[PDB]
């Protein structure tokens, strides 16, 4: 700055900057649906959180990472677990589940402190996940299966999935309700101009 | 097998196998409290489920994946975000959270179909959250930032933590109750003798 330059010889928000007018103007790093989509169909990893009664009575979050597919037709995701608490916290035959989705980048360094941050993209799905039986469990299996080991197929490369494989897992369906997609993707975190810069091993 | 075998020219669990003795002999993949600490000590990325309320009353939770430090001594992990919902479904000053820590490693291959699995470990951590204020948020930060780039110093590297960063920062400590951890890190996935094996793409 002038201010700190001047001081040492003797706000940004408003000042010029560039903008390319195709950059996403959402607030809060929020992101378009047709981006969720795409970021849901190239993952392959998801955390899935379902709710569990403890020891107090109160519900407790679950966090368990498993391979995933989003089936965009069908409006649901796709997992197997056989991850389990005592008794689920909540009525009905379904539960409610949170799904999240990333890719993580790197860590990106600053001469500010608060602007140390790591490149992100994040969606959480909110919805209600149902235990699936009989075909449908075998062919959201084999869609998973198809999707994460590509060129694989069921019945060729592997066996068939049998009633005795079914009986042995628990395969999932969940039926999105809504989501929220998040990025923040930069190549350089935000300096501090009137701090020595960051040195040669930092950004290069 | 025998009897496929014979059958075309026409159990295993008890069997002769191999066992190291001194591999984890612990079931359903569980992990000793030491390798849990050390699995946290080396992440650097965790996500994190805590509960809100939602429009139906309902509690639910959200998943953002952040940095983090585990501070072993204090007996917590200390991150930071300004994601929130509405209100909180807990009463207090603390919330209930549950931190999941993983390394995912790669996609394992079979001609078995529910032995395709992916290399794992992960371990959630339960405890009680509490937003830090004035010196304990900057420590916090401070000993976060420090953790995740390594090498950087705080008022050194950059500035140092200002009273107005920390006004703007919600920055917390997961006191941690309890902790689960899990692996399976197979080198290969178990494959069904009787089906034909893997091409070479597969696994060379």
């Amino acid at each position: 700055s002038y201010y700190h330059h001047h001081h040492h010889h003797l706000s940004d928000f408003y000042d010029p900057r560039e903008r390319d007018p195709s950059v996403s103007r959402r607030p809060q790093n929020r992101q378009s649906d047709e981006w969720i989509r795409e970021l849901l169909l190239r993952g392959t990893i998801a955390r899935v959180a379902t709710l569990w009664q403890g020891e107090d009575g109160a519900a407790f979050p679950f966090i368990t990472p498993l391979a995933y597919a989003y089936r965009p037709e069908q409006g649901d995701l796709v997992y197997h677990t056989n991850v389990v608490g005592r008794l689920r916290a909540n009525a009905g035959q379904g539960h409610p589940a949170t799904l999240e989705v990333s890719e993580i980048g790197q860590f990106l360094p600053s001469n500010s402190p608060l602007e140390l941050s790591v490149q992100y993209r994040s969606v959480m799905v909110f919805g209600t996940a149902r235990v699936l039986a009989g075909e449908d469990a075998r062919a959201a299996l084999t869609t998973l299966s198809e999707r994460v080991f590509p060129g694989l197929k069921v019945g060729e490369t592997t066996r068939p999935i049998s009633e005795d494989d079914l009986k042995r897992t628990s395969v999932y369906s969940l039926s999105i309700d809504r989501w929220s997609g998040k990025e923040n993707w930069a190549e350089q975190a935000i300096q501090e101009e009137d701090w020595p810069a960051l040195g040669p091993e930092w950004l290069g």
